[PDB]
């Protein structure tokens, strides 16, 4: 072996780069590269006991479709090995297209997205065991019988103590079906009466303003009640959600801090290397304001902003986001600056605009930097920044609380605290600080206090709680409405040509307006 | 409400950095003009400063035979060096009244036996003592000060450097009773030459033993040394705790606001040792644990750690604020002291308080003393801080202990009391703890978890360093002084008048068992 | 503090070395364990290597009876030969579209009329022809690829030796818009055989003609071939000056601890031609000199020269040090570029750039160049770097000139700045100036002295020979072509918008007067 020789040798070499490129005060920076640097088995079933005690049955609809088979399916086979499905699950992909061969379906269409990890891939062939496939329109009662009797079928087969069974509706479908599905479900494929819950996942856009949001809502309560009905957002993980509440409302330090008076601004950013893929002409009816602020960033502000919820309860968490989202002001365009990538500099991205699919002149947004006004008590004056950005600089998403200086007596020889909750591109959550350096009190140091102590991924996350019936994370009817209210103005203002995108190039941080914009809007540097 | 003070305080310090902005620019008419406008809108490393090496320095050790001197001030003055904070062309003068025939005998059997041994130190021993010169002398004959003054002229028209004249700081290693006179004698003459230098006088405890004997001395001393010259060295007061408590609140808004009544619970400030005082009522008996380390010691951590805010980090400004907020306490009353006397260890291995021949029979003398003072201002009204020292106890300790007030709603008991703790001994630390989630998925799964705030001489090393920079924050002024001892004399009076007693303890216990009744009893939950 | 970075450096290094030689005594978790426990303390002579003549080789010279193959490629290969470097059974095939019956005169006549006629070689000519097989085919027909595949096998198990299969060293003499498919093709069926060798692939430049259009082309043959297998070459950059740049800097102390902004006071790489362009307005007037030569060839040089230390001379982690340096390179700005274009000379021996047939009239495009580069790191920072690049002008130099900063005291104007010229071009030769006293004697009477550091296939040749050997050190690499790129492109993008403009100047002279005061403006002191 001249080639343990080698292979160490590189390790070593990764490590050297590591350590002049960081530079720490070595041996323990060493230590901790060398474990980040390393970072058949049976599936424990980690499910409780109201889970294993009913039949489960979850039915995709859309199934050969992009999202169901590059996204849920494979989040649902996560889950699978990871011991938070019950052990006799039924998956249903129900899709509108004639299948021949079901089981190369399941290879082809299914299996090439899974995981090919070791401890993943020795699973593959058993998960594949529990699924279906259905063939059937979205719109017709018969199919749904059709599809009612197949699920009773495995239902009443359940090796177990209770009757009936559980139904979790997964819709990876667009919004325009979303009514007749549900009205199809209602007449169609119900749960048993002697016993079961429905619960039904419907995914985004939920309109795109006030009006085609409520009128989407109007057509989807009577069949699905906010019990059961479950808005989902992929990118809103368990784990930030905990950083947002718990640092928060456990400790007194944070919530004394978590104000007004102590706070100088609050930003909310999503960034991503990639842009559009070719699919700019789907983008283009939507930008980047629908598609990730006016749902995710908003769920995060929500959060962040809420008063106190009554309990930890979901129902009293979702009340508090309602009621902290009643208190903003809708967004003026003055308060508002766009951005649109033109090509990357290795042309890796094409310009939007280079997209033959986006149709010329287009105007619409690939990036966005807005400032929100909260007015509230707690919040009054607190400049609120959402920040999207698509073909930018790096992928992450993070909150940045920076708070107000103590311009005496330390003046130049500190700076703001800030508190940072990051989840991409991994997840990390501390405070900056000023401490001393171990003979001068002027002699200070800006210190980073990590606060955190495979678990699923975010959207992993969301489909357990709806298999669990914890809505925490899911956006209310209530919660919809006004978060389409804060907007809706804007994009009118926007899709009526009174703000225009600054072009920037992809790869960027964006337009240097944008950075002004923060920099006016009461961040500062250093 | 507690915002707005924070809040009113942070708009006048603004206020008056815009007429700072103004009238840096071309008179107190000035100031009132521009109110009513604003209102209408190995080897040893040299690391000492440019001004340090610029000037000749004769450090001057009275009393240099002393066992002060001898085991403690010389091996200090020899780590300085030895951590390269010495000026190099630093004389050094044990002044002391036997007269002495062989300088280079004395250097090294009076003084070197009790330098550092480790091996970092050991090298540098002889290259030290290169810097000592020794005098013979009185401390009040004008003659032998005079004498003096010849001999320091001569070292220092010898500096080999830009500015004349040199700079001296007298460090009296010395009983108190002749602070007095040695002051007179330098004022008479040894002062530093016309042409230029600094003067400086580092005085020892005790700093009287009351109100009056402490005001006494004040007045002896002042006639010939004003506060900016005067040094009243506290040798337990390390830098580093100093800075921790200054730095890690006064430098950060996440502290800063939650530093008051609003927000904290309790706090206390903790003084232990496992040592006894065997074959030292010489000295204890006369004194007692709260003149010994509580009037002066943890009274200035108290004093750093509650005063409001100062404008900047210049040290007056500091000690204008200890002083304040030293105004605020009232006098600690015998209803808020519990008082311990140590007797001998269980295992009967350490021998009890009064078992010991400098020590009267019956002394009712504690060594041990947890009492709780009231800081009546809008920052700490109602607030219970607890003093607490004690010999012969279970641990070497010495923290500031700072306890939260809980958020009860909503985690209740899935959360608890945030604290901060700095730690100086047995060793420096400083940390919050506070509750955290769990990853893998309940709201209510939550760990405590210490998050460490933590990113060389040691505490008295680092008080003579401070004093050849001229930097006054850690040593009591004269004001400040005098505050401390009206809020301990009236209880120490109560305690001379036998109005309250000490409960015995084992050596190598916690203390009374009532001491612990007490903290808690006063706002403490213990975690 | 300069030598505080190289000592943090070496201090890493050597504790990498002592994990090495723990871990080379019985897994990642063993260097954080021991992480913590150090923390606590004439006839050709054949040359070949073994492994070269042990399994068979052949070369595939694509697009064979085009020029660049013709009149450089078979030439390098035939002195190779001579010079003993090429494996004994050595398999070289030319490929191209034209249909040939005759191959004997097809070597004689295309390949023989161009090589060396020197009488140490032409006894070798009729020899090396031996070893030179024909084929004739297309770029993109799979069909052609399997055939040739077939005739490859043919040679390869002929091979009389130990070890199966057979190297192959692919030699795209194409234009590059052809290298993609001609990949593909050999990725579907010319790869060498499952048992054993080796595939590598020689293209040529150019690689792109900015960001973009490289970048491409990387992402065309990526999917085919590595980094540990494809070589992009620069004929331009030979063994010699590379060697001289790496082991006379980072083999000695003397040179590594002056090799930086506390030292040198300015640095100029040059590349100079006589040579204009005439008749060749078909390639130059669309690449330009900054394209041509200037961030491929002087960019390298430069590369090789700022890196910092790599820790071990393997060939990638010289080329992961090229990259980090390039990425602390400040995109050229216009403000730091003077341009030239040639025209007739004095004489009017040499018609001007735009007197040619084959070149645009009005054409702006610069055959000259003179450009600061700014490096900002610690080793850098401020030091000015000049690239210059000129066709037709008073000498053909190549060179790197390194000027030290004075030591004005206490010589003055009885010293100067030292300097260190590495050349190669029209000889090699390296020296240092130094300022040496002179025998019969003031201190002050002292002579400039240059030391010559000095103690063969040509540049184009060796490098061939380095990509046999598999060795990468002087090819660009993907990631480090890209940055190149990124620090010449919006230079490149403000020229094409007109933004600056060329100075004319006469062929034959040094270029641009402007040229010379922008050098004088950065740094640089005539001797």
């Amino acid at each position: 072996q001249d080639a343990y020789v080698a292979d160490v040798d590189g390790i070593l070499d990764v490590l050297r780069a590591q350590v002049l490129e960081r530079k720490p005060d070595i041996f323990q920076f060493i230590s901790k590269s060398a474990l980040s640097l390393q970072k058949c088995d049976r599936i424990n079933c980690k499910v409780k006991d109201e889970q294993k005690s009913r039949a489960l049955t979850i039915i995709v609809f859309g199934a050969s479709g992009d999202l169901a088979k590059k996204k849920t399916f494979p989040a649902l086979f996560d889950l699978y090995c990871g011991g938070l499905l019950p052990p006799e699950v039924n998956i249903i992909g129900y899709a509108r297209t004639k299948v021949d061969d079901v089981e190369k379906w399941k290879h082809e269409t299914l299996m090439k997205y899974f995981s090919n990890l070791s401890e993943r891939g020795c699973h593959a062939e058993d998960f594949l065991k529990h699924i279906s496939y259905f063939c059937g329109a979205y719109d017709s009662v018969d199919d749904f019988k059709r599809l009612d009797a197949v699920i009773r079928e495995k239902e009443n087969a359940f090796k177990g103590p209770e009757k009936g069974g559980n139904r979790l509706f997964y819709l990876a479908l667009p919004p325009s079906v979303f009514a007749s599905v549900c009205e199809s479900i209602h007449k169609g494929a119900m749960p048993q009466e002697v016993g079961g819950w429905v619960r039904v996942i419907i995914e985004k856009p939920f309109g795109r303003d006030t009006k085609s949001s409520a009128e989407l809502s109007q057509a989807l309560e009577p069949f699905f009640d906010e019990s059961q009905l479950y808005r989902i957002d992929h990118y809103l993980g368990k784990e930030m959600v905990q950083n947002i509440i718990t640092t928060r409302f456990a400790n007194r330090i944070f919530s004394a801090v978590w104000n007004a008076s102590n706070i100088a601004c609050v930003q909310i950013t999503f960034k991503e290397t990639i842009g559009t893929e070719g699919r700019g002409g789907y983008f283009d009816s939507i930008g980047i304001i629908r598609d990730v602020m006016q749902n995710h960033l908003t769920q995060i502000l929500a959060l962040l902003a809420m008063e106190k919820p009554r309990s930890l309860d979901a129902e009293c968490i979702r009340d508090e986001k309602v009621s902290v989202l009643k208190c903003i002001e809708p967004i003026t365009k003055e308060n508002c600056v766009l951005g649109q990538y033109t090509a990357s500099a290795d042309g890796s991205i094409p310009g939007y605009l280079e997209d033959v699919t986006v149709p010329e002149g287009s105007t619409c947004p690939t990036f966005a930097v807005m400032r929100l006004n909260i007015n509230n008590d707690r919040w009054a004056g607190v400049p609120f920044i959402l920040k999207a950005g698509k073909a930018v600089e790096q992928k992450y998403v993070a909150i940045r609380i920076q708070f107000r200086d103590e311009v005496h007596p330390y003046g130049e020889a500190t700076q703001r605290n800030e508190l940072v909750i990051r989840a991409q591109p991994s997840e990390a959550m501390y405070v900056k600080i000023t401490t001393k350096v171990p003979g001068d009190l002027r002699q200070t140091h800006q210190t980073e206090l990590d606060l955190t102590y495979r678990l699923p991924d975010a959207y992993e996350s969301l489909i357990n709680d709806a298999l669990l019936g914890n809505s925490t994370n899911f956006v209310r009817k209530d919660e919809l409405d006004v978060a389409w209210r804060i907007f809706t103005p804007l994009l009118h203002q926007i899709d009526s040509g009174e703000i225009k995108p600054i072009p920037y190039q992809a790869g960027t941080r964006g337009p240097k307006e944008a950075d002004e914009f923060i920099a006016n809007n009461g961040f500062k540097h250093q």
